[PDB]
């Protein structure tokens, strides 16, 4: 697809068998989702954001649908103001701005 | 030109008379630069995301030269660890994200 922005680029995510909503978000590094539970074992992150520093939980090696393409990859678990999708997997799914 | 996601988008910007960097940031509203001074009337604003808020002062009617595509647009000026260029600023350069 060719997504032009006036609107917030939201698209369906699929994660653990439940659809959510995210912001394709080419200004973050990471991926950062609302609380969840995931499987596995799961690391400590600081991410700074515009507000200031958090916590959240890193979780590696995801399996994750964004906009019908999958995706295998680091999911960070915290309090977002929306569920982001940062570069990580942007690169995944073949993501490049164009103007 | 065609960006890679692979790294932070970054680009140079012309504003206030002054060159900056600033990341193309599909997942901003509105355009946020670091401290500096603008002409004109502005009015306070609170913006939030990762770790909350900050307050920052909204002007109004800025030109901004982005990439060399000039635009204008609502700038908002604060305490932004970096400089973003938001949606409101990306759809006058025609930018899109594809995959
Ligand atoms: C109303 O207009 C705005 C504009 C911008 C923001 S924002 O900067 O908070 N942001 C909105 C998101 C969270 C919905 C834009 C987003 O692209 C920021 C933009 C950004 C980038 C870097 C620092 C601050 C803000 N990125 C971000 O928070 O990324 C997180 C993942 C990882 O990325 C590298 C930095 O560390 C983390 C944070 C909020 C309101
Ligand atoms: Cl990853
Ligand atoms: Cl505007
Ligand atoms: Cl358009
Ligand atoms: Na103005």
């Amino acid at each position: 697809p060719q997504i032009t922005l006036w609107k917030r680029p939201l698209v369906t995510i699929k994660i653990g068998g439940q659809l959510k909503e995210a912001l394709l978000d080419t200004g973050a590094d990471d991926t950062v989702i609302e609380e969840m539970s995931l499987p596995g074992r799961w690391k400590p992150k600081m991410i700074g954001g515009i507000g200031g520093f958090i916590k959240v939980r890193q979780y590696d090696q995801i399996i994750i649908e964004i906009a019908g393409h999958k995706a295998i990859g680091t999911v960070l678990v915290g309090p977002t103001p929306v569920n982001i999708i940062g570069r990580n997997l942007l690169t995944q799914i073949g993501a490049t701005l164009n103007f």
